[PDB]
């Protein structure tokens, strides 16, 4: 049938009134996509949420979709956030869809090519510092304290509202919750929502509960150290977060489900990232594939078990970030003269 | 409701045998996004098809789920295209879920980023040559029709057969044919699939004939010019195409349709790009907007008349070039000290 974004189709789960804006990009209702190949070489059941389908590229449509018309509602005409690329882009295409302004603080030279076009894009006032995702996060929080601009980072209650939806649909999808649900952490909003709205979702309709599993990346792996990490690191720059604002929820979901925040090495994400696109045709940015990261060593050690039903989380769409594509791929094009007998000579002796 | 793909969704329209493989990405199904906005100060009732949700990011996954589903039932290993881009992509992802070989041949220089990034990725062997695309479709042609490699570029008849399913979708998402169907024209074969996708739907179920109207970009308007151009240009990369492969089938879906095959302008092509982004939170890559500035232009016009339903085709996702979002946009970000006073100043100035 018919899709007309979040707000409409899960009203009941969210604090939608009759006077909240019907604001949509159409976001929601990704592909849940079987992961053949991988989970015949793993012996698991792999499924891939691929929410680089989203409207702007990710998941964090989910809880921006929800936030702005919140903020819209209750009588703001101006949004920020803090991002290390994907929450910019979202807050900047609803506030244009919304009529709203936008200013967005972002890493300097730490946000991939495609998110900073984005933004620019969509309208957003793009202030750049020389600091950290966590510097940026500090100062937006200050100043929505001292100004009448929204605040739609995700310690915004909206945004986690929104973005448990993704718990929902993966139950539906799947036609139960799975055993494991493999996600990326960095600001740790994400996993906090998939919890949240797995326990909705077992009170009400009597899914099961899944064993949460997060993973940062080992260079700002601050939940995993149990400190805070002043110079966070990673070539996946969507999650180079070293203080996690959902760090207490986070730590409570892996807790409560039985799950784990565990860490993946660089190397170890850059691998699961050509990984599913060589064997599954599957293309995300490589902060995503920390959960697939994180699936193939948990699954080598055991602590997911072989014939688990199994969701890795793919939350931003491959083509955020050209650059690092192309920076670690052997693959690379062959220049040739256009000439017939060449071309083809090539493609015989090669 | 639940998506499986388009061979599943679609089977009965689509040239599927029990012999043919389950391939999918979970292609189709992409949002009809009305545009309030935009349809206030034109006078229409504007809806974009926003197929950059596709799984590779264009509308090509349509095509491409279906001629490498049939290239395989057929007993090919290998599948080859020229490309501006967005059909290598495709190529590449599709063959790499189908555990084919794929090889695209791409003009040098003249693809977008992302694209290139993606061929990379999903593992295609890329060869790029000194010349355009069109240079690039002769040698695949030509190479296909003596050696054991599928053409997957859309003379292959089943690329069109799985891109027809837009125009289902939009009948459907709509609750009727529009009155006008905008959508770039580059090679020509995604405006002759809606077309036959629009004649099968009212056969089969009433739905009306939309005008099917197409816009080239001026630099490599082949059709509106009547002549192969040597020389196609463009910032549009998508549609820089100076021998237009279904010409004929295009022309005739005009003709049929009481439609037109039109031009924009690269300028047009760019306002209509910078708009939809700003006015309505809608990305779409530069060739895509042709569509938007062909209604633009249409609406100015008159041949598009107030009150029309139309629905114009964004054919890929904007983040397939984002060299010319960052180009174009005299937009530049601003550093400032990390200092949270001496930012809030700032923004209230
Ligand atoms: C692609 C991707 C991201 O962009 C991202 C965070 N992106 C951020 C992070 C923080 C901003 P917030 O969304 O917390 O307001 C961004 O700015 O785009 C994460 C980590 O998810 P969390 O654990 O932070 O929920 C995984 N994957
Ligand atoms: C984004 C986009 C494209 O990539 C594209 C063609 N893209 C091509 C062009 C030709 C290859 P073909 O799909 O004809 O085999 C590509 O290689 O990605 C067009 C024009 O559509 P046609 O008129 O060609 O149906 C509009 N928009």
């Amino acid at each position: 049938a018919s899709w007309k974004g979040l707000i409409h189709q899960y009203k009941e789960f969210l604090p939608v009134t009759d006077q909240t804006p019907a604001l949509t990009l159409h976001e929601g209702n990704t592909p849940l996509i079987h992961l053949p190949k991988l989970s015949e070489q793993l012996g698991i059941e792999l499924h891939v949420k691929t929410e680089g389908v989203n409207p702007t590229g990710s998941f964090k449509d989910r809880g921006m979709v929800m936030a702005v018309a919140k903020a819209k509602e209750e009588g703001n005409d101006t949004i920020m956030c803090a991002s290390t690329g994907n929450t910019s882009a979202a807050a900047a295409a609803y506030a244009a869809r919304a009529n709203m302004k936008c200013i967005v603080i972002i890493p300097n030279g730490k946000i991939a090519f495609g998110k900073l076009a984005q933004a620019v894009m969509y309208g957003a006032e793009i202030i750049a510092i020389d600091g950290n995702f966590d510097d940026a996060l500090k100062i937006v929080r200050s100043i929505c304290e001292k100004s009448p601009i929204a605040l739609v980072n995700s310690v915004n209650p909206y945004r986690l509202e929104g973005q448990k939806t993704a718990a929902f649909e993966v139950c539906e999808q799947l036609g139960e919750a799975p055993d494991v649900l493999a996600i990326p952490v960095g600001n740790a909003g994400n996993i906090s929502a998939y919890w949240k709205g797995f326990k909705e979702y077992h009170e009400k309709n009597g899914t099961s509960l899944p064993k949460m599993r997060g993973f940062e990346a080992e260079g700002s792996a601050a939940i995993v150290r149990n400190e805070v990490i002043e110079n966070p690191e990673t070539i996946a720059t969507a999650i180079r977060i070293g203080n996690p604002a959902s760090w207490d929820k986070a730590v409570k979901a892996a807790e409560e489900s039985n799950g784990k925040i565990d860490e993946v090495t660089d190397d170890e994400i850059l691998h699961a990232y050509q990984l599913i696109a060589r064997e599954e045709g599957v293309f995300a940015e490589p902060g995503s594939c920390a959960s697939i990261a994180g699936v193939l060593k948990q699954v080598k050690s055991g602590e997911i078990p072989k014939g688990s039903k199994v969701v890795a989380v793919l939350t931003g769409n491959g083509l955020k970030d050209p650059n690092t594509a192309v920076d670690i791929s052997e693959i690379k094009p062959v220049t040739l003269p256009t000439n017939e007998d060449s071309i083809l000579e090539y493609v015989k002796g090669a």
